[PDB]
């Protein structure tokens, strides 16, 4: 049938699946006439009538977990009509990344430590996104291939939101990734990068990562929780999650930098994006694909980059399973004298400078970024280390700082 699409308390339009299986979307005239109307996606510009392009199917598919296995679980959990996005979202689309609420204001159930552990380990019983069969009003969806869930934090209590109430945190579970990401987010923050705050939460013998959502915002008085429109780069370019990597045809640095020229914060966003490329290289982050970058869609359809997220270093995984440093590749390659430069172990300042030059990113700014990491990295690693718990896995810290300092040496010798 039909899924009515809401942005907070406003009707945006409807998603329908035709008798031919095609996914179509139509904006409500009331939405189109609203003062600050904005599109669901920059790939789905405001217009009247049914939109039938592949961009519709892809946009909504990108709201679901990437893994075909996780999708199998959802189907089995809610006896979904099929595996298509419309049918899976009919079941779990009330709360997803961004502000799209799909249904065919503030209510919740507080969780006890015992119940919290139940949700956080439900995946062991083939439960998708911690949506235990016990509940029936816990419908959430979150993209990405890593096992996770999402919860509502009210004060210092964890809660399962009911109906259309939003979640406030994305909870990532162990597939040592929890400690890895925790460390990387702290290092990012220490270096002045825009990333969300996160904390390691405990529930029995379970250790998960609770990441504060930047697609959610409480009003000043903390009485109402709103969702903020947001989409990832696959969505913004109308592409399927299957091509998130540049090697599979997804957007690279050049395409995203050109797209950011249209940002309401273009110069800042371009600078921050290039800075983050140098950061990913330094920490051996190999999964900076298109779905790991997003933009907020603002009133009137303007857009701006969101904070960076899903930051994992490959360094702690080296050697243990035979992966060598020479095997680490940036998801989005840099310019090389000939072709591209992708090997973290072979990249130097010259590659960032050559890339900036061809992309019209000021050379002075690129030097600034490189020189800033050259003098700040040592102190940043130390400061983070001192901020880590005492039970934090020392091997993670060792693997990351030794490998970061090794690459950092390349910057300090130049700057
Ligand atoms: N703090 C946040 N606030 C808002 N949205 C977020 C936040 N962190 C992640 N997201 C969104 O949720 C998705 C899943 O998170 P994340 O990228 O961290 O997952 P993964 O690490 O599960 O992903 P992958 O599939 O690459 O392994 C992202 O693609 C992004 O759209
Ligand atoms: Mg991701
Ligand atoms: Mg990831």
């Amino acid at each position: 049938p039909k899924l009515v699409t809401w942005m907070n308390n406003q009707r945006v339009g409807e998603l329908t699946k035709l008798a031919n299986g095609a996914h179509t979307f139509k904006y409500a005239p009331e939405w189109l006439a609203s003062r600050y109307a904005r599109p669901l996606s920059l790939s789905l510009p405001l217009q009247r009538g049914n939109i039938t392009s592949d961009a519709v199917f892809n946009f909504f598919d990108n709201l679901l977990p990437d893994s075909p296995i996780v999708r199998d679980r959802i189907v089995k959990r809610y006896h979904a009509k099929s595996r298509q996005p419309f049918d899976l979202l009919s079941e779990i689309g009330r709360d997803s990344v961004g502000a799209v609420t799909l249904i065919p204001i503030m209510a919740w159930e507080k969780l006890t430590e015992a119940r919290l552990e139940e949700v956080l380990t439900a995946y062991k019983a083939d439960i998708p996104l911690g949506m235990i069969r016990e509940e029936n009003d816990f419908r959430i969806s979150v993209a990405g291939a890593q096992e996770k869930t999402a919860l509502l934090r009210i004060g210092n209590d964890w809660c399962i939101p009911k109906g259309i109430t939003p979640t406030t945190h994305i909870i990532k579970l162990p597939i040592q990734s929890v400690d890895n990401e925790y460390y990387c987010l702290l290092l990012a923050k220490e270096l002045g990068l825009n990333v969300p705050d996160a904390e390691i939460i405990k529930a029995g013998n379970v250790r998960a990562l609770a990441v504060e959502r930047f697609d959610r915002r409480w009003n000043a008085e903390r009485t109402v929780l709103l969702r903020l429109p947001q989409e990832d780069m696959c969505q913004t370019f109308g592409l399927p999650s299957s091509v998130k990597y540049e090697s599979d045809g997804g957007p690279g640095i050049a395409r995203i930098m050109a797209f950011l020229m249209g940002s309401s914060e273009a110069l800042k966003d371009r600078y921050d994006f290039m800075k983050f490329q140098v950061f990913q290289w330094l920490i051996g982050a190999t999964q900076g694909h298109a779905k790991n970058f997003s933009v907020f869609i603002q009133a009137g359809g303007s857009y701006r980059l969101t904070p960076f997220y899903d930051i994992i270093s490959a360094f702690p995984v080296l050697g243990g399973t035979g992966i060598h440093i020479s095997d680490l590749k940036l998801a989005m390659g840099l310019n090389a004298s000939k072709g591209k430069k992708t090997a973290i172990d072979k990249i130097y300042p010259r590659h960032f400078l050559a890339t900036a030059k061809v992309l019209r990113f000021p050379e002075v700014q690129m030097h600034e970024i490189l020189s800033d990491f050259a003098r700040m990295i040592p102190a940043a690693l130390d400061n983070v280390k001192t901020s880590l718990p005492t039970d934090f896995p020392e091997n993670v810290v060792t693997a990351v700082e030794s490998n970061v300092l090794r690459l950092h040496g390349r910057l300090s010798r130049e700057y």
